[PDB]
DNA sequence: CCCGGACCTGTGACAAATTGCCCTCAGACGG
DNA sequence: GGCCGTCTGAGGGCAATTTGTCACAGGTCCG
């Protein structure tokens, strides 16, 4: 069927902060880079109009601005830092784009790794939660399901969540709840949660899914 | 004992940003 | 050959929802 993404555990686990529409760009790249060094990409708004089911106006849009946003934007591999780009962003033909890739990210996308398929994902809407459910996939076995701890900590240091998401009642309410809700109504994952504590503070959050074709 | 204080939880308000939509008009191409 | 009819896509916008921030109500334990 559709095309399957693999991505090295270190991008998974890397620390950035992107939106949407720029994740979404970004499955495409590493795609390109693993069928082969070059570092060159292209894009081209009616091919990525079919694949996310936008108009191609919209589709234009949603390439431009994403485009204009990546600059300034580091990578962080736990340290080590890295720009995405290293030139802007240009257009040789009228419906075309052609991007620059820092070539020392390249060994980090091909490695240990992480795989699934971009009809799983192309639904969910909130960066955050596109970080989650990559991070569960990373744990995921053959049959459909798995079972992870993560701490808190680490989630507010690697997806870069925002600062008054340190109060644990607002991470509750507009990230862990919200997040857990896309992944269940736009996914074929059925997944489930709990909290661990130590004494008043909540310090790990313990996942587990199963896949809904069982 | 109960105080003020340092922790924790949940909700009500308001501000800022993102969503899918809508309209204009010229470029690229072929009949 | 060269104009025009169509398919694209590069611009300009919108209101309704969602995300980010902080005040206040209401629980516990410490000294
Ligand atoms: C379905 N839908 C989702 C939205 N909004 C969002 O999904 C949305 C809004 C935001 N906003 C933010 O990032 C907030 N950030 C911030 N305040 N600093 C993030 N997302 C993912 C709006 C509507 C919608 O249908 N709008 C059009 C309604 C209409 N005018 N007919
Ligand atoms: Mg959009
Ligand atoms: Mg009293
Ligand atoms: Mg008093
Ligand atoms: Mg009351
Ligand atoms: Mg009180």
């Amino acid at each position: 069927n559709s095309p399957r993404i693999v991505q090295s555990n270190d991008l998974t686990e890397a620390a950035y902060s992107l939106s949407r529409d720029q994740k979404r760009m970004l499955y495409l790249f590493v795609d390109q880079i693993r069928k082969s060094h070059d570092g060159i990409c292209e894009i081209h708004v009616a091919k990525y109009a079919e694949i996310f089911g936008l108009t191609s106006a919209e589709a234009s849009k949603d390439i431009r601005q994403a485009l204009k946003s990546f600059a300034g934007k580091e990578v962080v591999f736990y340290y080590e830092s890295f720009p995405w780009f290293i030139k802007p962003a240009h257009s040789p033909s009228r419906g075309l784009y052609s991007v620059h890739i820092n070539p020392y990210l390249i060994p980090f996308f091909i490695g240990r790794f992480t795989q699934f398929r971009l009809s799983e994902t192309k639904e969910i809407t909130n960066p955050y939660a596109m970080r989650l459910y990559e991070s569960l996939c990373q744990y995921r076995k053959p049959d459909g399901s798995g079972i992870v701890s993560l701490k808190i900590d680490w989630i507010i240091e690697r997806y870069q969540l925002p600062q008054s998401y340190q109060r644990m009642p607002d991470f509750r309410r507009r990230f862990l709840q919200v997040c857990v809700n896309e992944i269940n109504s736009r996914t074929p994952m059925r997944l489930s949660y709990i909290e661990k504590k130590k004494g008043r503070q909540t310090t790990h959050i313990v996942f587990s899914f199963r896949d809904i074709t069982s």
